[PDB]
């Protein structure tokens, strides 16, 4: 007497090999192909970070983790998860077009970007929706943010506590603590948009269960449009931040992305460690949640909550 129920993940996705690049971006740049020193640009940034095929697979290995804790922490339900990505397939609407032809005819869903935004987390939930609806016979609940779920603060906390133990006693006294999440068109704001206000919240939750009276927060990837992004960016924060106080070592904390990635492995231990190296001082970026037990049982708390179980 376990019910079945459809456990839609959703995710930004990434490109499976080198020969995607250009579709992957093309659909990010809105149909804009990338010149070809961009695209030669693109491939040689995948290489740095050790390639393109680990990427794609984290998700994947997120999604199945979740379904099977899940299926394991409690007996009332029996989940099946169905991946869902903005970029790349299996798009959205594929995914719920499976589940119809499955015979779901009830699903949670998850967006794998813990705050809130009108751009992201409310247009992937708005696509389901309507998916759903199109097709009939289905109905989804979706998780719309999940930042202040205790279980993950707790894991941001613990890897910061540990990166401040291991550093030497003149970097543990004059450090700084850099929170991020992906930057977003600031226009957002006239809809009232809480992600900055979840950004910031986020980074006093986890400061505060660390022990980390000095912080800032900043963002952090935005893409190339004429109207303004949120900022202050974490390169242009890191260089003013030691102008300011000479701080010895900067600890980054990308909140807003759960995964090892190119906005990651390439935008902060690229990007900002020039920053840090060219002004003398140490650069640490704690592990990414990626697929690890410890966040697959955060994530499972936040979908047993949402359904009030
Ligand atoms: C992959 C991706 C894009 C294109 C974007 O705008 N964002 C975000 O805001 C997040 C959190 C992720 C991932 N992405
Ligand atoms: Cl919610
Ligand atoms: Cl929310
Ligand atoms: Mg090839
Ligand atoms: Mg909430
Ligand atoms: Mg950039
Ligand atoms: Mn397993
Ligand atoms: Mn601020
Ligand atoms: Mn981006």
């Amino acid at each position: 007497s376990r019910k079945k129920m459809g456990l839609l993940v959703m995710a930004c996705g990434t490109p499976y090999k080198e020969e995607d690049i250009e579709r992957y971006y093309t659909h990010i740049r809105r149909g804009r192909k990338p010149e070809p020193e961009m695209l030669q640009d693109l491939k040689d940034r995948y290489e740095a970070i050790g390639g393109i095929s680990p990427l794609a697979q984290i998700t994947e290995q997120q999604a199945h983790n979740l379904e099977q804790h899940l299926n394991e922490i409690q007996d009332e339900i029996t989940f099946k998860a169905y991946i869902g990505l903005k970029h790349i397939e299996p798009f959205i609407e594929d995914a719920v077009a499976e589940m119809h032809k499955d015979g779901i005819t009830e699903a949670v869903s998850i967006v794998l970007a813990p705050h809130f935004s009108t751009f992201s987390v409310q247009s992937y939930n708005k696509r389901a929706k309507e998916e759903a609806e199109k097709l009939g016979g289905l109905t989804i609940t979706s998780v719309e943010s999940w930042y202040d779920e205790p279980k993950f603060v707790t894991y941001w906390v613990d890897r910061v506590k540990e990166t401040y133990a291991s550093m030497p006693e003149d970097e543990r006294e004059n450090a700084m603590l850099i929170v991020s999440a992906h930057s977003l068109p600031e226009k957002i704001k006239e809809f009232g948009d809480p992600y900055p206000d979840q950004l910031h919240e986020s980074a006093k939750l986890i400061a505060e269960g660390a022990g980390v009276s000095e912080y800032a927060v900043g963002w952090q990837s935005e893409g190339n449009t004429p109207d303004p992004w949120l900022g202050p960016d974490v390169q242009d924060l890191t260089r003013d931040l030691f102008e300011q106080k000479g701080y010895q070592a900067f600890v980054y904390v990308p909140v807003g992305f759960v995964a090892d990635h190119l906005e990651v492995l390439y935008d902060n231990d690229y990007e900002c460690k020039v920053v840090t190296d060219d002004i003398g001082a140490s650069y640490y970026r704690p592990e990414m949640p990626n697929a690890k037990p410890e966040f697959i049982d955060a994530l499972a708390t936040v979908v047993l909550k949402k359904l009030g179980r």
